[PDB]
């Protein structure tokens, strides 16, 4: 999976180690291993949410086959919120998130794509 | 609606509060509630637009039914290059826009999905 | 084209003038101009990749008519995988690619969108 968070808070505010712990959570919650797990937290942007710029994040959740329907997707988001409101000390009207399911042929890997993996 | 800009402007040349005066642009332009947009700003990237590295922004704009036919992108890329070309100061060849249209099911909100809200 | 390059390398890790060359790597592997290569890079993230922090990169492309094969993809992320591997120094297991077809509707340009161009 691929998840990509965003936010003003100032890396100084983002926890040490997120981005590894994010890893085991995106594991046990899309069913995936945490070694196919890819995070990238991008601290300390300019944002509003819901037209507030008061501390916020946003993450967007891609993978093959797990993220395409509506009540797999409300479970991943219910326990993403409890890992990010707690992690990040955010409540939960300062944080969405965005699913974008892949295929096989959009991912680049070791040179080819995963079709031919 | 989600609007994200990346620039190579470095911080201290994007105007102050521009975030929050593009949640007021973006509800007037894509008829959706100032309350309910959120914008991403990323200043100071390393950026080539049309294969040169002098100032740029791209800008992606994802919404549910409004961003999905091209004459209504059309209307909406004239009002945002007005906003951005003039808070910028950038020329019309510096801007590049993309849309995204959205589903209920992709939008995590509230530890749910917008499909049950 | 346009292609995102994420790196938790920090600035001063990613050689000078990265993104000029890499408008010049995509021309030649995408058959589309260099002034039509639109190239943002975001360093000094945090990131894991495969569920390790060690240096890594993530690169977005997308386009029109070039990127939606599972064929032209082998191609095309074997070329980018010799450039990056190279300009970052990292080995293949650092690297990922996602590609994203876009169509003419979802390009702003020059205040309208690519449809009436
Ligand atoms: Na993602
Ligand atoms: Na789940
Ligand atoms: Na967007
Ligand atoms: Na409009
Ligand atoms: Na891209
Ligand atoms: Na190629």
């Amino acid at each position: 999976p691929f998840l990509e968070l965003d936010t003003n808070l100032p890396a100084n505010r983002v926890p040490a180690g997120l981005e590894k712990r994010l890893c085991a959570a995106a594991a046990s919650i899309l069913g995936k291993p945490a070694d196919r797990v890819n995070v990238t937290v991008r601290p300390g942007l300019a944002m509003a949410l819901s037209g507030s710029t008061e501390p916020c994040a946003q993450l967007s959740i891609s993978s093959i086959g797990v993220v395409g329907t509506a009540e797999d997707n409300r479970s991943h988001s219910a326990h993403f919120f409890e890992f990010l409101t707690k992690e990040l000390a955010l409540g939960q009207d300062r944080i969405l998130i965005r699913f974008f399911p892949l295929e096989s042929w959009q991912i680049g890997k070791i040179g080819t794509v995963m079709t031919f993996l």
